[PDB]
């Protein structure tokens, strides 16, 4: 069960990403909890999103989906999901659902166990459960603590909690988007540093959308008055997942014509939008629009760069480098060693099966590429990110294998489909 992509002569045309699994979690929870109907446009249909629909459904939440499950209209509780039966809701592998559910259905006095697939039952979850513990959440690990399965009988009060900001941002999210409901006022202090600052950029700034304002204190301290409630901002676009952008953003920049993504834009605070940047200096010519990015072909020269800011699109910078004048260095990038496997090496192991000349540094990595790429079967690593770097491959005279393609079905599943829309076969 492989994709083997051919020769692709030249690309140009119009990519609208798929709503951000992030996104769209966290916006179908706060139009769930809102005040009022949210209409919810470019909605990913991954299943993950619909583990959280089943969920807020099985809440009593009430709402439409388009056929295409794609737009999604919410009638708000405007307030604390309430469930007179005890519930038991099984998430799958959506730990973009688990984390924020987990917050909100500590609001209330319910009885309801969250739950899903080992692999999730393995994601640790303590130390939101601490955080939301320490503000008078009832939470009982029924197998083990830090892990899910989680029996929940609300409670949360706010007053003063903290979380640990060391491991993941996504606990400090749930805990944001639960907060304001609490009938005290929460006041938050991280741990440590806050790893994965924009993504709390997101979820305050779709927590503003709904009408609740936050005190961020130098991503070390937020304050959160309680007892508010979400309006509706009735219409709102989902919008894509900024490192998917990047893939296409480079197939301009290598072999186009020009590449225009939309659902995406020029204001967005999704760290990852930065990667264009980088393809600027590259040779590259980027226009930044208001709800999409452009990129046009130009003579692709390498570049010496700190990676550190944008972890998920700088992988496709290492593929995109295959095809650029010089050496490129990519540095400070020990985050991808510590994931949740080795990016750094596995990069480095896949980029020397095309051809190129990889040094796997501490946390840099440095990609030569050959005088000619050479067919090989990517190994992908359940990662979606891998098997989106590496079908730029073919954007040369040479085909390239991608193994286990549907590891992309996760974030992007029309991205082969699409990628072939745009392109021209040699």
């Amino acid at each position: 069960e492989s994709l083997t992509l051919q020769p692709i002569a030249r690309v140009e045309g119009t990519v609208n990403l798929p709503g951000s699994k992030s996104v769209s979690n966290r916006a179908l929870l706060l139009a769930a909890l809102a005040r009022g109907t949210t209409v919810l446009t470019n909605l990913l249909d991954s299943d993950d999103v619909r583990h959280m629909l089943n969920a807020l459904s099985a809440l009593g939440v009430q709402y439409t989906l388009s056929a295409d499950r794609t737009r999604c209209e919410v009638t708000g509780n405007g307030g604390p999901l309430r469930s007179a039966a005890a519930l038991e809701l099984f998430l799958g592998n959506a730990g973009t659902a688990m984390r924020p559910l987990a917050a909100a259905l500590c609001l209330g006095s319910n009885d309801i166990v969250l739950t899903g697939e080992p692999r999730m039952k393995e994601r640790p979850i303590g130390h939101l459960v601490d955080a939301l513990r320490q503000g008078g959440a009832q939470i009982d690990c029924l197998e083990q603590e830090n892990y899910p399965p989680l029996r929940l009988r609300g409670g949360f009060q706010g007053g003063n909690v903290e979380v640990d900001g060391s491991v993941s941002s996504q606990f400090l999210t749930a805990l944001l988007m639960t907060a304001p409901l609490a009938p005290q006022d929460t006041v938050i202090v991280i741990k440590g540093d806050l790893v994965s600052k924009p993504y709390i950029d997101i979820t305050l700034h779709l927590m503003k959308t709904f009408g609740v304002e936050v005190d961020n204190q130098s991503y070390q301290r937020f304050v959160v008055r309680g007892k508010q409630q979400y309006q509706s901002p009735g219409d709102y676009l989902v919008e894509g997942d900024a490192s998917s952008a990047s893939y296409f953003l480079a197939a301009g920049a290598i072999k186009g014509g020009t590449v225009k993504v939309t659902g995406i834009g020029r204001n967005s605070v999704q760290g990852d939008i930065r990667f264009a940047d980088v393809l600027e200096k590259m040779g590259a010519t980027v226009t930044w629009g208001d709800d999409f990015i452009a990129c046009t072909h130009g003579e692709l020269k390498a570049v010496d760069m700190d990676m550190n800011h944008i972890p998920d699109a700088a992988m496709t910078i290492a593929t995109a480098a295959l095809f650029a004048q010089g050496t490129t260095t990519l540095r400070n990038i020990y985050n991808w060693r510590v994931k949740e496997t080795d990016r750094l090496f596995a990069m480095a192991t896949e980029l020397r099966k095309v051809g190129a000349e990889v040094e796997e540094g501490e946390d840099y990595i440095r990609i030569t590429p050959p005088a000619k790429l050479k067919y090989a079967e990517i190994g992908t690593y359940n990662d979606h990110r891998m098997a989106m770097c590496f079908s730029l491959v073919a954007l040369s005279d040479t085909p390239v294998t991608i193994l286990d393609p549907k590891c992309t079905a996760k974030t992007f599943p029309d991205y082969f489909e699409q990628l072939a829309r745009i392109s021209t076969l040699a």
